[PDB]
């Protein structure tokens, strides 16, 4: 996340952050996802594409700091990774950028909620906010675009829901996204998701009811102007979601 502000976990309790061993067993952070329920996460297929066995990760719910425990964090494996068959990447546009996975403890148990462990309610189908709309982003993404390392502490910062038409404009991305997709953005372009910030949610206050409108996928570079953060509007894969869990 560029520019923002810090938060603990307590702020967005469906956060979940995903990590994968390596060989010689090194753990490493890979993307952040959203706890759609106890037994389910949701993230971005590009996050995993590479790296598709799930047995090679780990994800964290209640977790509010990327290298250090956080008290009352739980852990858990991958019991299925899930992802889009139809997922694409092109020059930077990656289409159907979901992916579903089914967490289980060692102990084989879901999700516990409680203060730090919630669960973030979809949208209903083909139902976003008005574009304008100011909708809150979530991770451990960099801080800085040329930044090499992560914040340690989890951010989070505000982010403007941005029309179809606008970002399909020349200046913006122009076919590179589609329906599926949502742009976002400060209109000062101070503000935006970064490397490190896939999979996480773009969450929206909609008929008073926070809800999961979407998810990070893409951006041209990071707060640069006229080149938002774009997320896979969830309100268009509720068939799929719903299918797959
Ligand atoms: N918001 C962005 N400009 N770029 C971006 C970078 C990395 C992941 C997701 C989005």
């Amino acid at each position: 996340i560029i520019g923002g502000e810090f938060t603990t976990i307590e702020n967005q309790p469906w956060f979940a952050a995903i990590y994968r061993r390596h060989r010689g067993g090194s753990v490493t952070y890979v993307c952040g996802g959203s706890l759609i329920s106890p037994c389910w996460v949701i993230s971005a297929t590009h996050c995993f594409i590479d790296y598709p066995k799930k047995e090679d990760y780990i994800v964290y719910l209640g977790r509010s700091r990327l290298n250090s425990n956080t008290q009352g964090e739980m852990k858990f494996e991958v019991e299925n990774l899930i992802l889009h068959k139809d997922y694409s990447a092109d020059t930077l546009a990656h289409h159907n950028d979901i992916a579903l996975l089914k967490i289980r403890s060692k102990e084989g148990r879901c999700a516990q909620p409680s203060r730090t462990i919630q669960t973030i309610a979809l949208p209903s189908m083909y139902n976003d906010p008005q574009f304008g709309t100011s909708c809150e982003i979530t991770g451990f993404g960099k801080e800085q675009s040329t930044d090499y390392l992560y914040p340690e502490q989890l951010k989070m910062t505000v982010v403007k829901l941005i029309s179809h038409r606008e970002c399909q404009q020349p200046h913006y991305y122009g076919s590179e996204v589609t329906t599926k997709m949502l742009c976002a953005a400060d209109p000062q372009w101070k503000t935006d998701s970064c490397q490190g910030d896939a999979g996480g949610p773009l969450v929206c206050s909609l008929q008073g009811r926070m809800t999961l409108t979407g998810i990070v996928s893409w951006g041209r570079g990071c707060a640069l102007k006229d080149k938002p953060g774009v997320y896979t509007r969830v309100s268009h894969f509720l068939p799929w979601i719903r299918s797959h869990t």
